[PDB]
């Protein structure tokens, strides 16, 4: 095959953190995207998933699921994992407080009108007290232009994803952390990545309340 | 240093995972308990977890949080995550579909009393529907003694792993397959398994409901 094919809805999710990847390493990819219940039963009848479920990535003859799996292959094979187990133990460590802090906001737009006020407070206490900080922490610790071992890596990427998602959830989150800001705009500035970052690529947008009910009843939810 | 230290509470939760990585491959490490939430707020006051968050463990001069990239690493540094990039991708898409899995039963004790009864019958038609067959097609597609490679990785024991806690949460769900039940007697006769399933070992038990209350009129949940 030529292009990695990437299995999804056609939304954000946990697909969006590949698009990112695949796209920062410069790698053109297709899409087919899930856009019925039968789109999706067709999938699993022919045997394209390990455990019926996406995403999914056609990529050197594998039908990778799993995004963190598919994620580590392509860090792997497009030399964005760094350069030993010591750098990759930070990468790792680094990139889990991303998803971490990405599932957190993500998680809002879901909560019932009793929950959500609580959890939108505590989610913005978390992303300025124990997220934002610790990033902005490793930055001062080397005064480096990438979060490890002085050369983008995976983490640069997915920490860029992140705060363009705390930028949408509340822009004076990002306030206080001059560093990050820096990151921010140096990163978006990659020739890979400023593509990504214009329009009519295949980057994807956040989802309004109404546009999600119809995915409800549209699929089983 | 010595031995690798491990940060955590005195119960399974997410470390066990890495408890049984470090016990297979023969390696012995101490744990220092936190036993009171004053335990926990004094090793996040100290600098030493990264989010605020454990399992932390101090090996190699690091400080390494987040399960996952505690698990990679000890995986990597010990031989236990295959010979190359392909094989590493079917070990990471078996392992997280494992860490699925476990998580789905786990969750089942903290779900709403009112929830908990449909939540329960979910976890039991997953597993015995979705991620039982998955592995027992596994084995059956290759019919060798391992999971990935003919050769024993990492997942290997985070299958015997949540095979055990299966057979925990119900027993009868496990006697369909004879493939996975042979491997769990194989791989439950490896030499440092054994050592680790004996009594005695670091290996931990579930909680039980009023140690799962009273570890909540504890700390902070
Ligand atoms: N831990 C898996 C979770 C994947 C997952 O939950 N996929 C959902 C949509 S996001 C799915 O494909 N559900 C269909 C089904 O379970 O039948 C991963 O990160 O890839
Ligand atoms: N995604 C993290 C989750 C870590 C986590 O939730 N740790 C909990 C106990 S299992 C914690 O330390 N909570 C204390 C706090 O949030 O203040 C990991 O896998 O290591």
């Amino acid at each position: 095959a030529g292009k990695p094919v990437l299995h999804y809805f056609n939304a954000r999710g946990r697909m969006e953190c590949i698009r990112w990847l695949l796209a920062a390493a410069g790698v053109e990819f297709e899409e087919k995207f899930i856009q019925s219940p039968e789109d999706l039963e067709k999938l699993k009848k022919d045997g394209n998933l390990m455990f019926d479920q996406v995403p999914m990535v056609e990529i050197d003859g594998m039908k990778l699921a799993q995004t963190r799996a598919i994620l580590n292959y392509i860090a792997t094979k497009y030399d964005l994992y760094g350069k030993d187990m010591k750098e990759r133990a930070l990468i790792d460590m680094y990139s889990e407080g991303i998803l971490d802090l990405t599932e957190m906001i993500g998680q809002l737009v879901l909560c019932p009108p009793d929950q959500r006020e609580a959890k939108t407070a505590l989610a913005k206490d978390r992303t300025k007290n124990r997220y934002l900080p610790a990033f902005e922490k490793v930055l001062k610790s080397h005064g480096q232009d990438y979060l490890v071992g002085n050369r983008l890596t995976r983490v640069d990427i997915h920490l860029l994803e992140v705060l363009l998602y705390v930028e949408e959830f509340d822009a004076s989150l990002l306030t206080p952390f001059p560093l990050l800001k820096a990151f921010k705009s140096r990163i978006s500035s990659l020739p890979n990545v400023k593509k990504f970052l214009q329009p009519g690529s295949q980057r994807k947008p956040p989802m309004d309340a109404k546009q999600i009910q119809e995915a409800r009843k549209a699929f089983k939810i």
